[PDB]
């Protein structure tokens, strides 16, 4: 396993224009496209993205290549943060997957803001990251993926993989 194989377990892949859990227009694997209520302009968005006229459909070779631009983006986001950077240098493989997962979905901002956990996760409590971490409006919008990102966490293990939220987009 791997952080593609995750990511892909967790967004699923749709070829159409879709809704994410917070209503936001979004398509491919997790690709956001815009938190405004306009499908014109996340259809707009799509066409800047993909470099044609899409009408709101794209092959799965395109969404694929979002896919792995939307990877490296949130790595390069941990890179570039004060705060993420420090712990993501900290953790072992396993677990810095589980870090990268949780920036694709809420930001680097969002998970920057995870100030305590983070702590945690930087000094190896992992059973009490895991409580900090459900404490959380994440946890409790999309449990069933929080659940196996914290389980992740927790033993530095795929065991979970053997509830999509955000990324990338105006």
């Amino acid at each position: 396993m791997n952080i593609f194989e995750m990511l892909r377990i967790d967004e699923g892949l749709r070829l159409k224009i879709y809704k994410d859990t917070e209503g936001y227009y979004t398509i491919g694997i997790g690709h956001l496209l815009t938190k405004s209520p306009s499908l014109n302009a996340a259809k707009s968005e799509l066409d800047k993205a993909i470099g044609r006229n899409t009408n709101g459909v794209i092959t799965k070779d395109e969404a694929e290549k979002l896919f792995n631009q939307d990877v490296d983006a949130a790595v390069r986001g941990i890179l570039r943060n004060a705060k993420l950077k420090p712990v993501y240098d900290s953790l072992d493989a396993v677990r810095r997957a589980a870090l990268i997962n949780m920036v694709f979905q809420m930001g680097e901002t969002g998970v920057a803001g995870f100030t305590n956990s983070l702590r945690m996760l930087q000094q190896k409590r992992w059973d009490e990251a895991a409580v900090n971490l459900a404490k959380s409006r994440w946890y409790n919008q999309t449990p069933n993926r929080a659940k196996r990102v914290i389980t992740t966490f927790r033993t530095g293990t795929w065991d979970a993989y053997k509830g999509i939220g955000h990324l990338l987009t105006k």
